[PDB]
């Protein structure tokens, strides 16, 4: 009766567990299996990752106050400031749902298994941290300037992350070999700052001893590669060998074995993430299996209880239904262990389909309609009139380029933007009335087709309404969107599939990889905004400085403003042009914090991307 | 008796084949075998190397005449001019040895085999390309601009290779791929050039058709990253999206793309390189056995046949032995197939010594001597006095170095280098009397110590004959070679050893990836110089010009001023400059010579570079 009915929910949670692939480490009570259900459904999973990102795009809107049009320091309208109410509202609203998240997944787990888990540790203790900064920050009037709370954000993204958790556990591992080749590289610099000031000092890069050090170590990024050693090569040719020999130990030997070294962590990351997944499904149906096989009793499974359990889960209704005819197909002997495990195999197959075609009252226009769409010219057709689209495009931006900016004739320009149009509006009607409403929508193409075309004669039409043959600027948005129509005839990959599927392979896996990158831009703009807001002030320079150039839109002042100059220092180049900006107005000492961020971002980041094409390249052969 | 010998010089060929990895696909003669073994020796294999070095090296001293001292145009003791003889004597000369090369490589080998293997008919080829462009060039006197013979020269390097030869077939399987995502990637430019014409055209950088087009293949190598956005991002925020997404997609996906194609050809290049090793091994012995077992004769080898062909083959006479003993072990029982083979595989075994040391007279001499040698702490006090001549050299050369340049002090830093250096002579004399002359140099370091030790005391006597306390450039001298010391605290390499392994292991495996680099430089070298010899002269520019900075010492007038400014362009820093000045000197049309040039050295051979650490790094693990 009431164990009747409760092995049943030990039932459907283990076969929900051995589908989604978790793990079977919760304590079975009456309720909490209410719970357990509840909480990982698709309603508050996708709530908790909408909070993840509200926290981590609050940054925009605090009192840096990203709102402006440029970031350009010489003439800005500078202030937009909330006030103290919404901004730490939406803070703490956004804390109440991380403690409702740690409570129920503390309580639904062990109690031990709580003191054991390192991440339910770090995700209380930056709880409390995040909660005594608000209210402190609460208690003054906003003037705190420094807000520490906000540095502890980005433990949120890596604790409900999944594959992050793998993937920091592969740098950690390649950790105590990168130390060797980052010492080897110490000892091959110092070297070579002696050697050179023997030889130079007996040029304006090798004056100092922290002067030629800097000099050395952006040659070791190749960021002044002919403007360092043009002094000493226009004194003799042989000095040469000085430079050439520095590069080549430096960028190409320990560079590239530091790209070595990573994928030799990640050298088995697919293969070893599929294994466990099978893993967990193999000891999930072993465990339904165990408990339904002692519900009442040989040692068997009544498919009478099998015809219940199938039908509460949540599954795709094609698999479903497959497993209720096999359960069917099977009589009232008691199913054994075997075949149950192998039942669950059923798993593995997909099924494709797309949609059936509908017929037309008369027969003679049906079966001239649909035969003349089942073609595959037909589509041709419209990749032929997308690419007559294109140079036409292609022939009147560079004609209308070169001479008179001012006033160009643009006659013709309407009229074939005409043609093409209802040409792309009468083939989707006519394709709608040989599929369907249905029969259209079944093919992701054709929603990419059938936006795109109901967009443009909008745009089209508007130009229609005003003129008949703001001018430049609809013509200029309407060229920009018959540019996007190109995107349609690229699918049609015949003879290099290799590079198409592991595109889609590589977007299918950047759940990792993508979110380490967004915790460390997050940490590095936050510390670099503390440290540079207000240094740079623009109220004649040498011809290759900061302020030759018009560098003055890369600071630090604000949120967005720090993410594009942490993007230039990342592509690597004229990254001396900023160290020293830096130091004429910062003091000495914030080279520290570039030469950190060279070394997270460059070197570890963008060898971790080359490791992890490597990897999802060579896969299934 | 005759075919008794003639089956002897069957057997030593073959055993020789056997052992240095050769085939067997050559017909055998009488003194074909005198032929054979005497064009295999260690001379005149040495002698070929020897050769195509000078062809290779004679690019230096031809007619553009790279003796100078500065390669800076706008100064320069220009010429140095050889007259008609020599140069074309010594091509000549060069050319004969490569004509007998031919010969008796194509008289031993089979007629029908010379006609099919394609090497044998393309070095035919280019003999006589290369004898007929002699005979014209010679016919006049000299004045012809351009000589064809000499881009036919690395040809000869290619075809006694057998790593090379390995590579390009890896590079050759890997084009129908590399050809679609550079098809990909041009599809890439051109939509973004249009996509970019109509929103800031509606910049100096977005003013025409080339010019865009140019200014996006530059950024595709990130070689102008603020610089090319920085009117577009003082006009507003939203536009580095723009260049954002470029870059993403432009360099990090499909340019590491290309290292993962190139990868895919190498992965399995060292273990399938030992396979065809002991495969060529495997049919080796068993016709050396198949024409010994059927000398007179059950099915078996005489040992006292073995006896003498054993002798006659040249090998370490460790093995030598070792076989030796193992045939005079056994009786006279005829040898078996299976125990013929097993019999080869001491060639896989290796022997490390040293030496044995000596004695003395006096026994307390000797005893208390040899006994405070086998210490471990006598190399320690040799490290820890290297280590205090090293921080001296460091604190004093950053002491002088910011202060009074002109009148030092350098008092104490004569009598510093005295101590330590007298310090070295006293330890290995104690070595030398306490190992031997011979026990001395069975250490490699022991070399590179003993031979660092007798320069430096010849150097400070010099300062010491002629002052006693030219003065600086001596110092300079004598503080130069002190550095090098550092050397030799480097090999004790304990928790590391995953580096210094990988690093021989590298080294011993470039002679076909850095013979691909000489091939490369030296066909575009001579490209470079017929195009552009005398273009740039020089006799109030741009700020961030070719001729603001002074670049003027990156040109193609000879051969050692064309390898630097390729090596320029190879590390691809700064490589909008030259673009903009061989445009402006030479014609729009020289963007086609390095836009080729930068496709093969930066992104096909430093991908190449990547595939060969990454291949070598996961070796035997």
């Amino acid at each position: 009766a009431a164990r009747w009915d409760l092995c049943i929910d030990q039932a459907v949670v283990f076969i929900e567990d051995a589908i989604q692939y978790r793990s079977i480490n919760h304590r079975v009570d009456a309720s909490s299996m209410w719970l357990y259900r509840r909480y990982y459904s698709n309603v508050c999973q996708r709530t908790l990752s909408f909070t993840i990102f509200l926290i981590l795009f609050l940054a925009f809107i605090e009192t840096p106050s990203s709102l402006t049009s440029t970031a350009d320091v010489r003439y800005r309208a500078a202030p937009w400031e909330p006030p103290c109410g919404l901004t730490e509202s939406v803070e703490v609203l956004c804390l109440l749902v991380f403690a409702a998240d740690l409570s129920v997944k503390g309580y639904l787990f062990g109690w031990a298994h709580f003191q054991k888990n390192l991440w339910l540790l770090g995700y209380l203790v930056v709880l409390v941290v995040s909660l005594v900064d608000w209210t402190v920050s609460l208690s003054l009037v906003c003037h705190e300037p420094l807000r520490i709370r906000r540095l502890l954000r980005p433990f949120f993204l890596l604790q409900n992350s999944s594959m992050m958790k793998k993937t920091l556990k592969c740098i950690r591992w390649s950790l105590p070999e990168m130390a060797s080749v980052g010492l080897l590289l110490a000892i091959h610099l110092c070297l070579f700052t002696m050697f050179g000031m023997l030889l130079f000092a007996g040029l304006t890069y090798f004056q100092n001893l922290p002067e030629s050090l800097t000099s050395l170590l952006v040659l070791l990024t190749t960021a002044n590669n002919p403007d360092v050693m043009i002094p000493a090569y226009s004194k003799n040719r042989a000095y040469a060998i000085f430079f050439i020999v520095f590069t080549v130990i430096g960028s190409l030997f320990l560079m590239n074995l530091l790209t070595a070294i990573i994928y030799s962590q990640f050298r088995g990351y697919l293969m070893k993430s599929l294994q466990t997944s099978l893993f967990r499904r193999r000891l999930g149906t072993r465990a339904a299996f165990e408990v339904l096989s002692s519900m009442v009793g040989a040692v068997g499974v009544k498919p009478q209880n099998l015809l219940q359990v199938l039908q509460k889960v949540q599954l795709d209704s094609s698999h479903k239904q497959a497993m209720m005819e096999k359960v069917r197909s099977y009589g009232s002997v008691l199913l054994s262990a075997e075949e149950f495990q192998k039942l669950f195999n059923e798993l593995d197959r997909s099924v494709v389909k797309e949609h059936p075609p509908r017929p037309e009252y008369q027969s003679p226009f049906l079966q001239s309609a649909q035969f003349l769409f089942g073609h595959y010219y037909f589509d041709y057709l419209g990749n032929l009139i997308a690419l007559a689209n294109l140079v036409s495009i292609c022939v009147f931006l560079v004609l209308d380029a070169d001479v008179l900016p001012a006033e160009r004739d643009d006659f013709i320009l309407g009229i074939l933007n005409c043609v093409f149009i209802v040409y792309y509006l009468l083939e989707m009607l006519l394709k709608v009335f040989a599929l369907g409403l249905r029969g259209y929508l079944s093919y992701p193409s054709n929603v990419f087709d059938g936006l795109l075309t109901v967009v443009l004669l909008v745009l089209e039409i508007s130009t229609l309404a005003v003129y008949r043959l703001s001018l430049w600027d609809m013509t200029r948005m309407l060229n920009m969107l018959i540019v996007f129509r190109f995107l349609r005839i690229i699918p049609s990959m015949k003879p290099m599939a290799v590079v198409a599927s592991t595109v889609l392979g590589l977007v299918q896996n950047m759940r990792a990889f993508g979110g380490i990158l967004v915790v460390v831009y997050y940490v590095f703009a936050i510390i670099g905004i503390n440290l540079f807001r207000g240094v740079i002030v623009a109220l004649s320079a040498p011809c290759g400085s900061f302020e030759q150039l018009e560098y003055w839109a890369n600071n630090f002042d604000d949120f967005a403003a720090a993410l594009v100059t942490l993007w230039n220092l990342m592509v690597v180049n004229n990254w001396q042009v900023f160290l020293d900006a830096y130091r004429r107005y910062s003091g000495p000492w914030s080279k520290i914090y570039f030469v950190l961020w060279w070394l997270v971002s460059s070197v570890i980041w963008v060898n971790l991307f080359l490791a992890l094409i490597l990897e999802n390249f060579l896969h299934k052969w």
